[PDB]
């Protein structure tokens, strides 16, 4: 036997270099088994300290129309930093999504006044009220 070293450095080389054994063992252990009931109410764990550093940003909807405001916003060059304060860049960007942020962007009442935008199809005298 090639005697040397029978000891595998102590934890293997480095992985296996199994290469490939048509093993379907492809997760590693924390996979999600047949879980039907996701919540039901009980969080089961109360959904807190699971560690996920994953997704990153994906539960508030970018709508992919708001790049060009970035590029804007950006583009004015003034807070190339935020370090010592970034408070005064933080009310645009903050306001363009707070309303609509709290539980509906949109609602067929886009401009809010709903008296204008002539809805009213010329319900407005000229002298007074037609009476001269």
């Amino acid at each position: 036997g090639p005697l040397g070293s029978p000891s595998k450095d102590c934890g293997s080389p480095k992985y296996a270099y199994f290469n490939g054994c048509s093993s379907p063992t492809a997760p590693l252990s924390p996979m999600s088994p047949p879980g039907y009931k996701l919540v039901t109410g009980d969080r089961n764990n109360s959904s807190c300290r699971n560690y996920n550093k994953q997704a990153s940003e994906q539960n508030w909807a970018n709508y992919s129309a708001e790049q060009n405001r970035m590029g804007q916003a950006g583009s004015t060059i003034s807070n190339s930093h935020a370090q010592p304060f970034d408070f005064p860049d933080d009310n645009q960007n903050a306001k363009k999504v707070a309303a609509g942020h709290e539980l509906q962007p949109l609602a067929i009442v886009d401009q809010r006044p709903s008296s204008r935008a002539s809805s009213r199809a010329s319900s407005r005298p000229r002298p007074d009220d037609l009476e001269i």
